[PDB]
């Protein structure tokens, strides 16, 4: 089961990488849009937060799937 | 079947990575477009949501295919 | 045929990654263009949809080819 | 010939990835350019289509080469 | 357990890579947005900081998961 | 010579990837520049075409080199 | 322990890569924001410096973790 | 010497990838700059050409080095 | 110790890659910011130089660490 | 010493990739900045050239290090 540790480790690493850069950029860019024009400022950042929920859904479910695949 | 765990783990990791960055950026950029000009604001974000459905279709189907390939 | 599972799994992962980021960005950017100027708004998003068809053609055919290569 | 399946699978995956992101971005950006200014709108999108033909030429020929290399 | 060291090492490397580029860009872009327009300057940078917390949550949890997978 | 097939397959995949994204983006961006300002429109797109010739020179020669290396 | 050297070497390489590009871009973009508008110029660059501290925290801790994993 | 073929094949693939995307983008962006403002148009594109010479110097020398390393 | 050569070779390659693209972009973007507005031109480029020092610190230390890991 | 050839080949490939894209983009972007505003045009491109010297310093030294590691 030594390979399983790496499989999950790389999968999680991939999950962290994807959501990490996706959300990092999502926050800054969201912020940049708000700064450019003061139109629906709270709403734009709120959309950003839902984006965070959506993007992180993938790494969370990916980790769960990796766990189950290793388990069964 | 030890290799199968890694195959699915990396495939899912790839799926999470692609949709995660694609949707993260899709949300922020969508938001940025809305902020730049107050034209069809609800529609633009709605298009973003359909984009989410389209982009995540790929990781969902990819995971399913990986499962079946391992299974058969 | 254990290697075949990984071959298809990584190929599909690659397919999901390419189209996922390509279409995710295509949707948001398409949206951003429409937001910037209200010129041919329906047409621009329509072009985006055909872009989706074009980009996903690659992962779909790639998956099919992977299946056949494994099969024969 | 088990390695051959992976060789073609990864090559095609690479082909799908390159053209998929290249064309996805080509469509959205082409669209963005048209939206920014209403100058030679049909021509710009047409150039985009030829771009599609050019970019996909690479994955198509790559797949063919992979097939022949495996074959001979 | 020699493979375990690499599994965690690459996972952490992936974690550092994702959050490192995500937060690096988040800080500069956040800064760029503030510079472009003097609207809600403290708030925009504050949003950036929460972005940092969100993005680094992934590498921190990823490292923890890698540790546990190696442990059990 | 089983490894040779993969060597060429990955090299070509790399060639398709580099030129595919390079030319895809070159076409759309070239198009975007023309759209932004109606200055030397034919010339700008022409420069784009020479760019295509230059960028694809690399994958073409790379494939040839891979073939010869396998051959000798 | 030969694999351990590579594990740390690649982890550090990953650490250098992530922070290197993250901070390189953070410095230039920070600079670009300041150049665009003369608003809170010292503060913006200062935020950039804290960004540097944050981003490099990841590679530093990653290297430390790699060392300990190899050690124990 | 079977590994040597792959070493050169991947090195060349890397060379084609780097210069291919670097020059593809260099041509389009160069073009975009010229389009934005009609200032020193011939000179800007000329600088682009020297950029091509500089960027391709790397893949050319890399291929030569790979050949010699295999040879000796 | 044959693996050690590759470990350092890839680590250095990673170091060169990260700082190379980080500093290459840092120089051009820094330059672009200065060109956009003639405000604190020497200072902006100077900040760029310190950025170079910061970014290259990572590859230099990474190479040193790789050397020591191989050594001990 | 068969692995050594690949180690240097991939390291050089990495070196060419990093500097190739870094300098390719540095030239075009430098050019774009000059085109946007006619301020210190020779100086900006000159800064670009020093950027080239800085960025290529990394691949040159990386290749040298790879050679020595293989040698000793």
């Amino acid at each position: 089961m030594h390979l399983g540790v790496l499989a999950a480790a790389i999968a999680v690493g991939l999950g962290a990488l994807g959501a990490g850069i996706g959300n990092g950029l999502i926050v800054s860019r969201t912020i940049e849009g708000i700064a450019r024009q003061p139109e629906l400022r709270p709403v734009l950042q709120t959309t950003m937060f839902i984006g965070v929920a959506l993007v992180e859904a993938l790494p969370i479910i990916g980790v769960v799937f990796s766990f189950i695949y290793l388990g069964r």
